[PDB]
DNA sequence: ACTTACGGAAGG
DNA sequence: CCTTCGTAAGT
């Protein structure tokens, strides 16, 4: 219950939003050179008194006139001029976040007469150095830019704009200027390249030797092994069920009609039975003689099937390799599978977590080689626990991220930059030395992540307007102000999908707003972590910030089908941007089940307390077998104790798909001597607000997924499906833990609800495995 | 320390 | 027009 702990910046960005706030036309100069069309390329002029150069800004009449950056100009004896657009801050996703003197270069050019131009605007192309020992320099040119800015107005002179970042809505962020491309003057824009291949990369081409095409720039070509659209050739948490994968085909010939593409087929292990495909791996296929001609436009990707001696060595869990192996024969009449009688052949960061939980993103970003989890910070003692049982060579501050901020910010002698309540100066100076000399400095820190509480910002949150969701709505500002005072190379964001829409996205945009006014590149998405491999229905935003000399990572590719639509968010004058695609209508992989996750577990009655078991059955499903490992110690395998009452209605919810509490018999019960209900009262009462409240006290599905994991799981919970599907009782701390992708060798602290609460609130391991993956890639294309 | 009671907006 | 996805008050 701790006002945040700001710097001075992110305090002036937020503003209200803290609560702790404090006609001649002629030629100048000779001709340089002439474009491939013999005409000749000037670099100055004069249009009508006023000054125009290459690298400079003019106005066109549109309401606010147009602003474009000049490129090139040249010469019918009609003079010419090419010009990128300058979008402005208001009309980009930044709303009214953003600066009234900042533009945004865009991918749009346009080219007009001399004559056209309204003016000249004083432009200018802001290019600072990046690092936290640049940020006093930057904070007095601030001011003297704010104070300039602040006279010219008052005495309504003309407005001077500058530009940094290139705003990108089509890849969805802002990206680092091409200081080496833009205002060359002659005669070649990059915009008008890159918007010719795009053109070109669109169309049917058929190759030369007619043997391929250059379907959406992959060059398919006879013998590769192609995807193919399984439409070409339900319950709560049940919405998967039915749902095909790609189908793997080999292409064999190119049928002239212009054309179509004969291909063969291959069988996955779900075409047989949904018990076949529990006992088998998620890579394998079937040989088959069956043969489709299809049009060009069916194929959805290439891939590659190998036999299974040479499938790769490296096995991970979030698979990213298109590769498959076929290894047995399934014959489509008689239905059976039987053996086969043209296959195929140092950058590591100090990382800072803040917020860091039982450490689901340090886990998983870690693993892939990119964190180091040097240092981590989390006022919770049992979550805290976990992260030092679980990081042992961590160095965990168990305190208020507003009390190290401050202990940070005043042993680097910035105590007229920090903003900050009394109370958070008291427990700062009640730090021990030995805690104050283990503290992370600017210069040491190379990449800040963690996720910020999204308790208010959960569509959940009936009471989001109260003192506590207000108070944890502003944790935000906290995480920016350590981004802004260590400055690390690297910034990584984790929120629930509604902290883009909460509050009309003010809070989103505000938040962006901030990033972009340290010099950052932002770039946002929202992904669903059950197209990674789990079987869990959880979007979650993302935002990527990175120094301008930084490569900004890309979104990992989504390989399980999941059926969920595109997730998009609203930039402005209605459009919208998807991080990644939708595999509900085909993905490389199939979507995990309940009983692919949980189904070789031992059995368990109703509060059960002991937290080290034996595993009795061996792994089966490709999931068990990568979320066991070597594992022989079965760990926090106990299940809440429901009383009698919860426990009498539990056993009459039927072991179907879709039971719930719509199943109850009406009847009164004797428990102790009292008299109840068996339906809840609250149910049928607020039942048609509610669409039934369809899930409570309702069974989980052996071929569906897991809900959302909450941070309590309670029969009459929002959520509501937390009963096993077939035992009468619960799901266990490591069964929700399976479901969030942990690996059974994880540990967790505390009693059952500090588990269950570490559970529910941490990042899947593999989606943060996933994004670790984009931003090595990011790291070595530096 | 548990158990019950339960609003409204963003996307489709 | 359905389909998503935690805090307070009462024992
Ligand atoms: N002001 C604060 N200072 C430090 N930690 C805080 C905090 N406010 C909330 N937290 C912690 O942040 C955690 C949620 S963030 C979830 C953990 C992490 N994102 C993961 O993937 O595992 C909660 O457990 C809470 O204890
Ligand atoms: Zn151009």
């Amino acid at each position: 219950a701790m006002q945040a702990t700001t710097t001075r910046l992110v305090n002036r960005i937020w503003g209200e939003f803290y609560s702790n706030y404090s006609r001649e036309i002629k030629w100048d100069g000779e001709s340089l050179g002439k474009t491939s069309a013999g005409e000749p390329l000037y670099q100055q002029a004069l249009v009508g008194g006023e000054m125009v150069a290459v690298g400079g800004a003019v106005t066109l009449e549109v309401e606010m006139p147009a602003i474009y950056f000049v490129e090139y100009m040249f010469e019918d004896h009609c003079k010419m001029l090419h010009g990128r657009f300058l979008q402005r801050g208001s009309m980009t996703v930044l709303g009214n976040a953003a600066n009234e003197r900042e533009l945004f270069l865009t991918n749009e050019c346009m080219t007009t007469q001399l004559k056209d131009i309204k003016g000249v605007a004083s432009f200018e192309i802001r290019s600072r150095p990046w690092g936290h020992q640049y940020r006093k320099k930057n904070i007095t040119a601030d001011k003297l830019d704010w104070a300039r800015a602040l006279e010219r107005k008052v005495k309504d002179l003309p407005t001077e704009y500058y530009c940094k970042s290139l705003y990108s809505p089509e890849r969805g962020g802002f990206f680092s200027l091409p200081l080496s491309d833009i205002g060359r003057s002659s005669g070649f824009c990059t915009s008008c390249k890159i918007r010719e291949d795009e053109e070109k990369r669109s169309t049917i081409k058929l190759n030369v030797s007619k043997t391929g095409f250059f379907i959406n720039g992959i060059e398919y070509s006879v013998e590769d092994f192609v995807y193919v659209n399984p439409d070409s050739i339900s319950f709560k948490s049940g919405r998967n069920i039915g749902l095909r994968a790609y189908v793997v085909c080999q292409l064999l010939e190119i049928v002239p009609k212009s054309f179509d593409v004969k291909v063969r087929r291959f069988y996955r292990p779900e075409d047989v039975s949904a018990e076949k495909a529990y006992a088998s791996d998620i890579q394998e296929l079937y040989f088959s003689q069956d043969t489709v001609v299809l049009p060009p436009g069916a194929l959805e990707g290439k891939c590659e099937v190998r036999k299974k001696s040479d499938m790769p060595l490296s096995r991970e869990y979030p698979i990213s390799d298109h590769i498959f192996f076929c290894d047995l024969f399934f014959d489509t009449s008689k239905g059976s599978l039987k053996q086969l009688p043209k296959f195929s052949t140092e950058i590591r960061l100090a990382t800072l977590d803040i917020f860091a939980g039982c450490g689901g993103l340090s886990h998983g970003l870690k693993k892939a080689g990119v964190s180091d989890a040097k240092w981590a910070i989390e006022y919770e003692e049992p979550a805290g626990q976990a992260f030092k049982q679980n990081h042992p060579e961590s160095t965990v501050f168990v305190d208020n991220c507003n009390v190290i901020l401050r202990a940070i910010m005043e042993k680097g002698g910035d105590q007229d930059d920090c903003v900050s309540t009394t109370e958070a100066n008291e427990l700062a100076a009640k730090l021990t030395e030995e805690q104050k000399s283990t503290l992370p400095l600017p210069g040491q820190v190379d990449f800040i992540n963690g996720g910020p509480p999204c308790q208010g910002f959960s569509g959940m949150n009936r009471f989001n307007q109260s003192s506590w969701s207000k108070v944890q709505c502003e944790m935000i500002l906290a995480f920016l102000s350590f981004a802004d005072y260590f400055r690390p190379r690297y910034f990584l964001l984790e929120n629930v999908r509604t902290f883009v829409s909460f509050n009309k996205g003010q809070t989103f945009q505000l938040t962006l707003a901030s990033l972009l006014e340290m010099g950052y590149q932002v770039r946002f998405g929202i992904l669903e972590a059950g197209a990674y491999g789990v079987s869990q229905s959880r979007k979650r935003a993302f935002i990527w910030a990175a120094a301008p000399e930084e490569v900004l990572p890309e979104w990992p590719e989504p390989m399980h089908v999941f059926g969920v639509p595109k997730l998009k968010i609203s930039l402005s004058q209605g459009l919208h941007y998807a991080a990644v695609r939708s595999t509900a209508l085909g993905a490389p992989f199939r979507p995990i089940t309940v009983r692919d996750t949980i189904g070789d577990l031992p059995s368990v009655e109703n509060g059960d307390s002991r937290t080290n078991k034996e595993y009795k059955e061996v792994a089966v499903s490709w999931f068990q077998k990568e979320i066991r490992g070597n594992t022989i110690a079965l760990t926090d395998h106990i299940c809440k104790a429901m009383n009698e009452l919860n426990l009498i209605r539990c056993k009459l919810i039927p072991t179907r798909p879709g039971a719930d509490w719509h199943d109850l018999p009406k009847r009164k019960v004797t428990l102790d001597g009292r008299v109840e209900e068996m339906i809840p009262f609250c149910l049928p009462n607020t039942a048609e607000r509610h669409n039934g409240w369809k899930g409570l006290y309702g069974r989980l599905d052996w071929q569906g997924n897991f809900p959302t994991s909450v941070t309590d799981p309670q029969p009459m919970g929002k959520v509501g499906m937390c009963f096993h599907p077939e035992q009468h009782r619960i799901l266990t701390v490591r069964e929700c833990a399976r479901s969030q992708g942990f690996p059974d060798s994880y540990e967790f602290a505390g009693n059952i609800n500090h588990k269950h609460r570490q559970i529910g609130n941490a990042v899947p391991p593999p989606l943060a495995f996933a994004l670790g993956r984009k931003l090595k890639e990011a790291l070595h294309l530096k």
